[PDB]
DNA sequence: GCGATCACGT
DNA sequence: TACGTGATCGCA
């Protein structure tokens, strides 16, 4: 039993709560809260949004930070709160965040699948109540209130057992020092979002419309006829079947029409080269230009992304509507998306901080291996360093050929691709791909020791650690499917180095939040992409971060080998470069 | 609505 | 044959 509450009262104002501030819209930013649930030592209490948020003691305990809360998703709540000007405060555990680092691969979304974890089942499924997709939709308030209440109970009971074993993990301090201040943080980079010049974006895909409408058309007079060029099914007949063009690759529904296989086979047909770049045009068209345009408020001009913070298996932040992670750096077309980023005050510039190499000094860290420590302390150019220890070769012989391939076995353990992925990235016989990683181990016998003793670890304990004492665990390790086991051993290494660098920059988050304020600093973190921190500042403080926002991200921890920061500002995301 | 394909970032 | 998000198409 609960009670349906008309009025706030003290007793819902305990100094420890169980909190829910129910937002059901996907997308948090300016969204209704559509009721609150309070559990605490006096008793359980529905309030009506319109009737707590109005009530100044209910906001003022909202807002105290002396009065603990714990809750699923504070961020949600938190964004939510902050649309409508209500600071919340206090919140001292967060259940969700709590579940992710437990177990990561339990896929933890809503208060039911945490409480599942603890054998807690007196709650239902966000989906069972709201319904799914197209039908979903809020329920009348009984309903309502007992889903918020029974969700506030659940968390209220599992506070204990997940601390507990948060604390066996020796996680504790991982959830409460990092991921929940870290969360109070993305919330304000939501929060204040990225201004978009929209009418850049606009004359972009201006641009972009026309290139493509001499693209298309230069494709029907090669393919004989018209067609559907973004299906590729029908692209699929144009090419293999009316042109005759070889099957090099296929799918489970047919032939490949990838990237991959396509540049292969332009040497046969003028159609390929015009297929492909009508596949770049139209990338940016439809998911860069477009896609922005859908999702920029047009109150603010800003996209205001949601970070993700317990999704990935590694410990990385995703971002959504829009993925802001993604936007084209590799190739100049598709770059030039990143000048439609821009301060959002005039006379403010962007500020852009990227780790160098994060990943592999990491790795040099952890594995401990002489050569690629020393390659560090030396601040070299790894890939050439690489080649050259792969080759036997000096520095002045390294070509542009043999630094692309040592890039990629680099690559290839930076993200752990199999010796297949590094046989097709480099379009090499996968035999020679593996007397490359025999030549690699040969040169760094350290990172080799510390591939094979991770995976003995990841088998003999059933997962692996990152620095920060992040887990995943891998129970396909044991598995008999070569290629199911294959992929956790790539697993079992990749995980303590990417998901290390994950956790340093959260750390170099925290540590520049506090910097900033320290500084009296009008600075404002607005993104993380993976590896850079983008921040916006009035140009008069350039000169300043310049000095401390490297500072910052470059002591953020104590490896065996310097971290490095490059920075770059400008008045544009495209120009902090 | 779902699976399959493709492609973008780190 | 890292970690993802998203657009499109084709099918029921």
């Amino acid at each position: 039993a609960f009670t349906l509450a008309d009025r706030v009262t003290e007793e819902m104002l305990a100094d420890k709560a169980a909190l829910v501030v129910e937002v059901v819209e996907e997308n948090y930013h300016d969204a209704p809260i559509v009721g609150i649930a309070v559990v605490n030592e006096h008793g359980r209490f529905f309030l009506r949004p319109e009737t707590a948020l109005a009530d100044p003691q209910f906001v003022a305990w909202l807002g105290d930070e002396t009065k603990k809360k714990s809750m699923f998703d504070s961020k949600r709540a938190a964004v939510a709160l902050k649309w409508k000007g209500i600071e919340l405060c206090g919140v001292s555990f967060d259940l969700l965040l709590a579940a992710y680092l437990l177990d990561p691969a339990q896929g933890v979304d809503d208060v039911a699948a945490a409480a599942k974890m603890k054998q807690y089942e007196a709650v239902r499924p966000d989906e069972a109540v709201y319904g799914k997709g197209a039908k979903r939709a809020v329920p009348d308030e009984p309903v309502l209130a007992e889903h918020l209440v029974r969700k506030a109970a659940a968390i209220w009971a599992l506070e204990r057992p997940f601390l507990d074993e948060l604390r066996r993990n020796e996680q504790d301090r991982l959830l409460v020092e990092l991921e929940q201040p870290l969360s109070s943080i993305l919330a304000e980079m939501e929060f204040a979002g990225v201004k978009v010049d929209t009418k850049r974006l606009e004359q972009m895909g201006e641009e972009l419309a026309e290139q493509l409408r001499t693209v298309e058309q230069r494709i029907y007079e090669l393919a004989g006829q018209e067609f559907n060029i973004n299906s590729p099914k029908q692209l699929g007949v144009i090419l293999f079947e009316k042109l005759q063009l070889p099957v090099l690759k296929k799918t489970k529904t047919g032939y490949s029409t990838s990237a991959d296989v396509l540049e292969k086979l332009a040497p046969y047909h003028e159609i390929v080269e015009n297929i492909l770049h009508y596949r770049q045009l139209g990338k940016l068209q439809s998911t860069y230009i477009e896609g922005l345009l859908k999702v920029v408020r047009p109150d603010t001009k800003k996209v205001h992304t949601i970070f993700n913070q317990a999704l990935t298996q590694t410990g990385r932040l995703s971002s959504t509507e829009p993925n802001l992670q993604n936007i084209p750096i590799r190739l100049e077309e598709g770059r030039k998306i990143r000048q439609a980023f821009v301060p959002s005050e005039s006379d403010w510039l962007i500020f852009a901080a990227d780790y160098s190499q994060i990943e592999l000094r990491v790795l040099a860290h952890i594995a401990e291996d002489d050569n690629l420590m020393e390659a560090f302390r030396r601040d070299l150019d790894i890939h050439t360093k690489t080649a050259m220890d792969i080759f036997q070769v000096s520095e002045d012989e390294v070509t542009p050929n043999m630094r692309r391939q040592a890039k990629a076995v680099n690559f290839g353990i930076v993200y752990g691709i199999s010796d297949y992925g590094l046989a097709q990235n480099l379009n090499i016989s996968r035999k020679e791909a593996a007397e490359f990683i025999e030549r690699y181990f040969e040169s760094f016998p350290g990172v080799k020791r510390y591939m094979e003793n991770i995976v003995q670890e990841a088998k003999q304990k059933g997962y692996v650690t990152t620095l920060l004492h992040r887990r995943r665990y891998l129970p396909d390790i044991t598995s008999r499917n070569f290629n199911v086991r294959s992929f956790a051993e790539r697993m079992a290494m990749n995980t303590p180095i990417q998901g290390s660098a994950a956790d340093i920059i959260k750390k170099a988050m925290i540590d520049l939040n506090a910097r900033l304020k320290e500084e009296r600093l009008q600075a404002r973190l607005l993104l993380q992409v993976h590896d850079e921190l983008i921040l916006e500042a009035p140009k008069e403080e350039m000169e300043r971060l310049c000095r401390l926002v490297p500072e910052v991200m470059e002591q953020a921890v104590t490896l065996r080998v310097p971290l490095k920061v490059d920075y770059h500002y400008g008045s544009t995301w495209y120009d902090a470069k």
